[PDB]
């Protein structure tokens, strides 16, 4: 029975900071790449999409152009690692890690950003 | 390049009536039913989990119980149509049909739910 599992559900980063969320699949042993589809969006803006052992970046959503990647090492572990640089308010909010591997399944992953007042001001007035 | 589609992404329905919620997934001459998944949700609530040639009642959520169903004979011709009966103001939501088959995606289906007064007071009290 194919399950995405996630370590936390909740994540609470500092603005200005790097996150690394998390979510497992199961891998017996040897990972098949070219079965695996990963893909990671929050609300509806896609992150990743990693399909063919290769991301494809034309789909991505520019406010994640740069600073948003699918650490690879960490696959073969079963673990599909999304890294986001430079954490903005604007990454506060919900997340799915969607995975296909044989099975399917996804997850849901919270996040919420501290931020000093300067940092909020201006995400205020936008 | 595996895409699910769907003809509308906007349904407006009336309060008690049935409505049919379609995506379309390519399928190439002969459906092959054991890679098949297909799985509906609105708002996070686990509407139909088909997998294995199988739905999954277990993991539904009570809301939709006894009022929601997959379209078995449409799916050899690519269409994995929801059905809801009865619909009621709780049925107003973003869908989402997630499909895997071979290739992943999924699209987002909004619906609105017109209601008269009576339902919309109850509802409004709830
Ligand atoms: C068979 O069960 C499922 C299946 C699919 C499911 C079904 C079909 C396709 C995809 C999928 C796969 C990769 C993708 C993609 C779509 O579109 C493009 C990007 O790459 C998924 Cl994912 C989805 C869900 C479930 C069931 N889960 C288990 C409980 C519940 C859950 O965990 N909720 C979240 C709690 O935080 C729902
Ligand atoms: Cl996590
Ligand atoms: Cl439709």
């Amino acid at each position: 029975a194919f399950t995405v599992t996630v370590p936390k559900d909740l994540y609470v980063v500092e603005y200005g900071s790097n996150m690394t969320i998390e979510c497992k699949f199961p891998v017996e042993k040897q990972l098949d790449l070219a079965a695996l589809i990963v893909y990671w969006e929050m609300e509806d803006k896609n992150i990743i999409q990693f399909v063919h052992g290769e991301e494809d970046l034309k789909v991505q959503h520019s406010s994640y152009r740069q600073r948003a990647r699918l650490l690879k090492d960490q696959l073969s572990l079963g673990n599909a690692a999304l890294q986001i640089t430079d954490v903005k308010l604007q990454d506060a909010g919900v997340y799915r890690c969607m995975i296909s591997y044989g099975g399917a399944d996804y997850k849901r992953i919270t996040v919420k950003v501290n931020a000093p007042y300067a940092a909020a001001l201006e995400h205020h007035h936008h």
